[PDB]
């Protein structure tokens, strides 16, 4: 494997912007790799995204 | 009807947190007033509720 | 304008799937033409998507 | 632990409808076991609901 682990912040490289926690996973044929992100803005909402989508901050 | 216009500040009110300002409206059985709310704080993230999930604010 | 209309039969034309009537509309910078689709098979459940993501199907 | 383990087909138990296979899992304060659930209707799309809104079917 995984880019990324529970707790490493992320944001979306482009498009509308999401920034947070990574609180979790998901794998389809469509999205081998995806996350679930926890925005940091916005408690207790989480959006899911493919890993591309994704890079890590401090 | 409509309880709130297009360019309104609103947050959802309790739960997950959201806050931004309206950008559209939706329209099903379930939900039949429904908003679209761009979060204030991730520009281009739009989430959808019903009616009494959202408060507007100043 | 309007590409669709309320009630239009839809679908996503490429990814993830997802099929449906026009139940809503919203507007953004990022999309500035968006439409909000009830699915078929998921009675309540809705999607947002931008026009260009979406086809109008019989 | 865990209610449910990947491939587990689920509904969604009330309100708007959801079916599919268990592809994830997510974990946050407001849900402290979620679930990532591909539409066994719309292949590659993935709702996000904690345990509590899912049920187990055959
Ligand atoms: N709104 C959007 O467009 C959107 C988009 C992407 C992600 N999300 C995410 O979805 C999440 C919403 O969080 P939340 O605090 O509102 O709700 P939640 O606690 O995540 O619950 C989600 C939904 O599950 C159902 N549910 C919850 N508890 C239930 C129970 N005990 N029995 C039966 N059904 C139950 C309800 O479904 P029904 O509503 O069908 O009754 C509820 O609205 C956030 O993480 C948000 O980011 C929302
Ligand atoms: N991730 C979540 O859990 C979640 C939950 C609730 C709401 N949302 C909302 O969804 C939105 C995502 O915004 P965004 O900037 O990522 O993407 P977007 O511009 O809103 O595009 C959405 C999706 O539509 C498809 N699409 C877009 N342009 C297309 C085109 N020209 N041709 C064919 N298909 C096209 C793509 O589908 P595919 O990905 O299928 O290729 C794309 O991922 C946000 O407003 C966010 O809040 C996300
Ligand atoms: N799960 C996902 O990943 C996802 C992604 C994109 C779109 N969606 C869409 O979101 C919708 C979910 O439908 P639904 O039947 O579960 O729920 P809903 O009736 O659309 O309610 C949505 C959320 O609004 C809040 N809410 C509703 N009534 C409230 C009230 N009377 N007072 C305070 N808050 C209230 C709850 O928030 P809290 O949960 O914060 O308590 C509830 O979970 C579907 O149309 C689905 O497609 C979901
Ligand atoms: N539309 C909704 O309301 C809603 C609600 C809940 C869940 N969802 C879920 O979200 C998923 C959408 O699936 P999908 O096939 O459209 O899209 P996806 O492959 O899941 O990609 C999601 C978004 O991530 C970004 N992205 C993807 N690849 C990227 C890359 N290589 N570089 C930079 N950014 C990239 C794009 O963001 P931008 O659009 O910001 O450019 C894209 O729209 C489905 O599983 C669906 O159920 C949608």
């Amino acid at each position: 494997n995984a880019t990324f682990g529970m707790g490493d912040r992320v944001r979306k490289k482009s498009g509308a912007a999401w920034q947070g926690q990574i609180v979790g996973w998901y794998c389809t044929n469509l999205t081998p790799e995806g996350y679930a992100v926890e925005s940091e803005a916005h408690p207790g909402s989480v959006q899911i995204y493919p890993v591309a989508a994704l890079e890590r901050i401090n």
